[PDB]
């Protein structure tokens, strides 16, 4: 018998299908993970191949928790500490924000999305230990999920990294995973440190993790994305009655041709919750939205949140605090 549940893949097909209607997107997929065993809860894509696992994008600043992550499981960082944010050069390349502030918190990196304070983050650290992370979060390793054409995504040696390419890989670009392999890589933050296998079948044996991060890492990790779905972060669209919710929004222009162009994105929306004692994790993205908007926040924040609050209530998760 396989691990999906009815309801959630009926949930998940009809607000996928509404948001790509109402975006006039090409395409677009959602996954659902049992956030403490790894099976596939569900798994929609648009009519076509099976993207989810076929198909890899950069992950953008849906990579920035881990950053994060290995930042503060290193001891070198705490989530107090401040950074300067303000643009810079790496040889003569730039690294910005849309929004220019002067200094952040790692709170305030996670909350505002900041690739500059991101790749302050990455750059304590050698290109072999941001490798040997990105490879232990399983990108660019095969799952073996059982699915045909499972893509292994892309991770290019550390030994041709330039400077530049860390700092651009700490948020998110030049390395690719599909969105199964990036669902996937967030139970390294809701398994308590440990990455697990995913599977389409139910599970009979409780899942060997392999341990990535400290459990105390991955529970402040958690508790600092939820900033990104209250007031001041990217990701209140996907905030949910009655939960608290740690997510990432990513917003990327579009690799097309080795060329990244400012006409076309790729909007990104992940999260779990409850976000102290997660049950699951909803991953989504939507291709080349062209109706106007194109921030992760309006185009996948809504079907996100009608996702993970139709998963909640389907697998009878009482809300933490009250409705409003
Ligand atoms: B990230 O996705 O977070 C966000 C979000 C979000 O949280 O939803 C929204 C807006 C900006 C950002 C910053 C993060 N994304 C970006 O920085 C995007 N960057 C890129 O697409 N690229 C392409 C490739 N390279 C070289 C490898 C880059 O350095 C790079 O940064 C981004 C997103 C939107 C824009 P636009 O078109 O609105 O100007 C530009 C860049």
């Amino acid at each position: 018998a396989l691990s999906l549940d009815q309801r959630i893949q009926t949930l998940a097909y009809e607000e996928l299908n509404k948001a790509v209607e109402y975006h006039q997107a090409k395409a677009g997929t959602v996954v659902v993970l049992d956030a403490r065993t790894g099976e596939i809860l569900a798994l929609v894509n648009t009519p076509g191949r099976n993207r989810a696992v076929t198909d890899m994008i950069e992950p953008g600043s849906a990579m920035k928790p881990f950053t994060i992550a290995k930042a503060l499981d290193s001891g070198k960082v705490d989530a107090t500490d401040t950074f300067n944010t303000l643009p810079y050069k790496i040889g003569s390349a730039t690294v910005q924000d849309t929004h220019v502030y002067p200094t952040l918190d790692v709170r305030g990196i996670m909350q505002k999305s900041s690739n500059v304070g991101t790749s302050k983050l990455s750059a304590m650290f050698t290109p072999k230990e941001m490798y040997d992370f990105y490879h232990d979060l399983g990108v660019g390793v095969r799952m073996h999920s059982g699915f045909p054409g499972e893509t292994a995504g892309l991770l290019r040696s550390w030994r041709r990294w330039q400077k530049i390419e860390q700092a651009t890989m700490s948020f998110g670009y030049g390395l690719q995973l599909s969105l199964l392999q990036l669902a996937r890589a967030y139970t390294v933050l809701t398994h308590d440190g440990e990455l697990l296998p995913v599977s389409f079948e139910k599970q009979a044996v409780a899942p060997k993790g392999k341990r990535v991060i400290k459990a105390s890492t991955a529970k402040k990790v958690r508790e600092l994305m939820v900033s990104v779905t209250e007031a001041g972060g990217t990701g209140t669209a996907g905030a949910v009655d009655g939960f608290d919710v740690g997510a990432k929004t990513g917003t990327a222009r579009k690799l097309v041709n080795g060329r990244y162009v400012d006409y076309k994105h790729v909007a990104t929306f992940i999260g779990f919750a409850p976000a102290k004692n997660p049950r699951v994790i909803v991953a989504v993205t939507i291709d080349e939205p062209t109706a106007n908007g194109y921030y992760s926040g309006v185009v996948t924040g809504p079907v996100f949140k009608q996702v993970m609050g139709g998963s909640l209530n389907i697998l009878g998760v009482s809300p933490t605090k009250p409705l409003t």
